[PDB]
């Protein structure tokens, strides 16, 4: 259909729109449980409703974030005021995205590595979702870099490339634009040089897979980690060779019809985080645009900041604002540090 | 685990035993509707515990059905007079087996080529059937030929054998044998020896499918379609004809360590159903052994006979009885027609 | 190796210079004569050495040729006059490049679907190659498109890239750039669109086996087809349309790491593979250089031109030296037409 | 070709006959070199001659070697006394094989692992091999085991499947029987168990590729490894080991149209040899036939007993004999010890 390739390609590239990223804001109820916990907030809906709230009111956000990844519950929420989340985005601009996803399964036979399960009953998810406001998914797949176990085995990488490959299509056919993640972790102390081979191979069989399942690349979008040594790692690699290695990694593997490439921060600090896709855009122009689709390295920051305590919204909404802005002008290649 | 392996073994083994099959009766609510209808039966639940406990109460079936394949309805059902179904099925010794496929959903962008979907809460599943009794599991995938069309495609192929692969291991964690099902439609006027070179690729898809997610084959079953003509096709071919591209399809596929082969009957007559699998057990001995998991094969004179009528049961048994006996006869190539 | 990995990457931008491209004249003794034929010329050794002296011996070629493909005889051969023609080209900055493929041979068992042969003993010759001034090499591989017959078959794929991928690593291990040639024949009468959707599975099943061979993206260029319609349709393309779909399957599928496509010209009339690739660069700018690597296309004009006369010698090396500014203009999306 | 299938599924049967096995006698020259020194002969042309007339004009050698797998000379050669090698064999009834790879070359960046190279010009030889009395082909490709390196690696695996396939399906179309060897070396201290694991994910690989290039099964032959400890292990794993990990590898990966798996001895002591396949014949009956295409294995003794000496030869021959014997003993099952 040229009117849902059309609408599929218009909309990606509205997401990776130059300046602008996307905030991920879709943890479920036990990850959110988590971070409710650092600053010792009890996990009400309520308080879920104040937070998220508080993120997506944040007056001229949009000028900074084109997208947000929520979770299925935020995607029908109310704000504390009663303002449905979705209208709160649509204020600003920013396009409503839905995580789909149903989370990770051992594969069986191997050692604890993961499928991503959710297939069934996502094109009928996909067609509510969408008619409830969304207009792009996420779906996150996992693999871990063990040279002495081999990991990510054949089957680790097939299976990712599979399931990413499959929930591709079937968002495509229901008009969301899928963000395709399949994240190689930091675990272990291997090296940025094997981070970088692992991620040039698992790109290869993503892609692969993608063009076999007939996903339209103008129409989707990718969010891969950055490359970088592994976190048991002393000293964290540089700001030029992570960017080195992760422009390196991309050029080599993904066609250019892919309109965006938009980080996951993995780990990094919000200051890391920005630096290294500043790093990357100093370096451009690119053959597709180098963004950010950060959650913590959105939000940590704004969520020490707000502490629970409601008086503190507004500190915790320009807080962040500055890490918003701060990965906006990185995507330009404009950030000057903070 | 060598526990976990030897009961799947030793239960493959007994539901390939020789002179017995398998009672296909895991027909859905909209698909046991249809049954139901064909003599003008209303499909409420006390009916379709009716008919399940016509079957499964049949006096000496055990000595030709080494296990049943059962809907998730029946698996946690009471006969109408208050027998659960699984008790039935364990004072013949037949073996309770589970479909646990969620069913069929168009590929995107194929010409109306289907998914097998089910993977989702699988293991779980899994887990709660081996408790209830199942010792056992199905998922029906599904190829059609058609040359002009290049069905069945690639993503058709390596589709079905993902899923296929994946369910089994998942069975198999969860110490259920898996029935591998990949039936090839009989849809069209093709000719046997299309059809025997289209299942020859099926199966090396699947084993090789089977073989990358690690499933024990001394633990599993196939349920194939026999290689025949297209349904469109004005004459069946031979029951010789039949028998000799059967079994050649299979010996050019199968690794006998596989214990069974277990043909579905799709469409056949009750008659050609029998003669078929007699003929190829003339040919024998095989490899593994060559049997039968029949439903409408097995059902259609039985439900026909009864007619809705209770008044009809015993008749409805003996009918029954009559087809179980043919096809255990027919796995040991002494079936002599009837 | 970084200083083999600098010396690959460093002759393949060489290669695809702005502005410039490849002179393809590397015509087998058996594909020459046909060419001397359509002149009545008689094919001597001492002819075709006439002949390629002609070509090479073109005063100010080199501000259009980067590179010359050359047959293994003219490698190794003089001019009439006694300069080798390696010192030719080396005189005008033309980069040397060798045909290192043994031609093709049928599948077994396909309905003549071509293997390329020629990786036993390639390594040393790439070697002796090396020695002899060649810095590029060249491999074609062929595909056909007939739907009726499921042409391109997998084997054909699968085939077409386990050979380039092989080649293209050791040309790479001997200091190579290896061209990497794909061709899908013009023949039959499909569209563009099909053109476009086989052109597309090709070339993801190409770049997949590349990177599993390990293959050095910045150290290769691609020689592939450009999208048309089938050779048996009565009007060709549109230069716009040609454009279009040719630049899209290639953003398709192409990683940007790949400095140069250099296309064949694959029977196209001189002035539509000037006009053709011209279209393809006023749509730039590109992730990758979109040029020329064209026999026929340079070099009809100047063959029916010299007439196999010598005295015709500078209105040939004229009309050559035409054609390559067309193409070179071209090459920058600055022809103006012919 | 009905004509061409029916005389390879022929010929593999009279290959694999019960009772009888392969002398492979198919030593390069440097190969041969290398024996000829053990026992301090110099290795002239009239010596090998000399030695493969020994070993082939040995009376009565026919009841246990159904076939000799010769290397091009020896094909090509006459005896000391001016016979014909072949015509030796044909009094025998021993059918001729020819090996056709042209030996090993390293896959660029790997860690030295190894592509079987052979197929330019294969089709061409096997037709002059068939005209020249040869009815089968051999074809070695080598893995290695090495779990801390990942050895053997997909591109080993893959590489491996590529060629055996290519070669056979080659050889079908002019009318010579395939042996497929894929040989895992024993190098390294890793378990049987792992040897295990290994060979099953190997032939696994092997047979889908003979399946995608259209090999006829009925009309080929496997010569693996026995599944046994690595070389640097302290004690063999016992014969029941090695025939219970040897026939299970075979049982889950190989499809039971294939006539026969006739094993390489692979370092084994001649006792060994036969001792470990008769172990597999006591387990019997198998899906195929269980056989030895030995070397060393069968000629090791005879070569220490021939000293080079000519005076030696009548002991020589019948040392080949007693091994002969044994190993036919052994395919039966029915070998008691030496």
């Amino acid at each position: 259909s040229q009117e849902v390739a059309k609408e599929l390609a218009e909309n990606a590239r509205k997401i990776a729109a130059p300046g602008k990223g996307i905030l991920a804001a879709d943890e479920s109820t036990g990850t959110i449980k988590k971070r409710f916990d650092s600053i010792g907030v009890e996990n009400t809906e309520a308080n879920r409703a104040f937070y998220r709230d508080l993120l997506f009111s944040t007056k001229g956000l949009g000028q900074y974030i084109s997208g947000a990844i929520l979770f299925e519950e935020t995607l029908y929420q109310k704000s504390p005021s009663g303002v449905p989340m979705v209208d709160l985005l649509k204020a600003e601009g920013i396009i409503p995205g839905i995580k789909v996803d149903k989370g990770l399964e051992t594969l069986p036979l191997t050692d604890d590595e993961k499928a991503t399960m959710g297939l069934d009953g996502l094109s009928e998810r996909c067609k509510k979702y969408y008619e409830a406001g969304a207009r792009f998914a996420k779906w996150r797949a996992v693999l871990s870099i063990d040279p002495a176990k081999g990991k990510p085995t054949n089957l680790s990488i097939t299976e990712v490339a599979h399931g990413l490959a499959r929930y591709a299509a079937i968002c495509q056919a229901n008009r969301l634009v899928p963000i395709v993640e399949p994240e190689i972790l930091t675990d272990g102390s291997h090296d940025i040089t094997v981070c970088a081979e692992v991620t040039e191979r698992v790109l290869a069989a993503v892609f692969k897979a993608l063009n076999d399942h007939h996903v339209l690349l103008e129409g989707a979008l990718l969010k891969p980690n950055m490359v970088t040594h592994g976190s048991d790692c002393p000293k964290p690699a540089s700001h030029e060779e992570i960017a080195f290695y992760t422009v390196r990694s991309l050029k080599r593997t993904v066609p250019p019809a892919l309109p965006g490439v938009m980080f996951l921060s993995g780990g990094q600090s919000e200051e890391d985080a920005s630096l290294n896709l500043n790093e990357m855009n100093k370096m451009g122009p690119h053959p597709f645009q180098l963004s950010f689709s950060y959650g913590r390295a959105l939000q940590a920051s704004c969520l020490k900041a707000w502490k629970g305590v409601p008086e503190n919204k507004a500190k915790a909404q320009q807080v962040l604002m500055e890490r918003a802005r701060a990965n906006g002008e990185a995507q330009l290649g404009k950030y000057g540090g903070g």
